[PDB]
């Protein structure tokens, strides 16, 4: 559903710490309340050195904040990965200058219409205008119909509060 993955990504270089900043879907459901499927926060990336990469990030599960630890396999295209989950679930890299922002979609290899995910990540608590702007732009040709956005305050805060 989207195609609009980043040439050249250079993996590696998205290591560490990431905040995000804002996240949409394609279905209010996915990113409704704080336990929602898709409501995910998160921490840092880890690109393991065989290619892959570990995501470690925080989900609202039950009645507390609870860390996760999800790996998402890698392709034959740099800028794709597969998490194995019940079902095929691919990870795109839309876009990243590796310092202060990372686009990134999720999606489900299903039908009629999958389900879609896509999150800006930037690296320092801090409202970054123009990575929302290109968070934006790369929105338009997307089925979104939620959007959220968290401030300082709430990107120190785990869950975001
Ligand atoms: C796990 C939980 C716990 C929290 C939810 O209530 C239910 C759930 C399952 C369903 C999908 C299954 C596995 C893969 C998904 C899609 C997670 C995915 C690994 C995050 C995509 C990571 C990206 C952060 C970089 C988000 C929701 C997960
Ligand atoms: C109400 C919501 C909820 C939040 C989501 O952005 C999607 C939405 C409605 C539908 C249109 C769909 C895709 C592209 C649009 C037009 C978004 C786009 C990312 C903003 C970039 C500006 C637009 C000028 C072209 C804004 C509204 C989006």
């Amino acid at each position: 559903i989207v195609t609009q993955t980043m040439k050249g990504l250079d993996i590696q270089k998205v290591a560490g710490t990431w905040y995000s900043l804002a996240m949409a879907a394609s279905d209010i459901s996915l990113l409704d309340a704080q336990s929602a499927p898709l409501r995910v926060y998160v921490e840092e990336l880890k690109p393991t050195p065989e290619g892959d990469l570990e995501i470690l990030l925080q989900k609202w599960e039950n009645g507390e904040c609870a860390q996760k630890k999800i790996i998402a396999e890698k392709t034959k295209i740099p800028a794709v990965f597969k998490i194995d989950a019940l079902n095929e679930n691919k990870v795109l890299v839309l876009d990243t200058d590796y310092k202060k922002y990372l686009l990134f979609c999720m999606e489900n290899s299903a039908e009629p219409e999958q389900s879609l995910a896509c999150q800006c990540l930037v690296r320092t608590p801090e409202v970054d205008d123009e990575a929302l702007e290109k968070f934006d732009k790369a929105l338009k040709a997307l089925p979104m119909h939620i959007r959220l956005s968290f401030n300082p305050t709430q990107l120190e805060e785990q869950c975001h509060i």
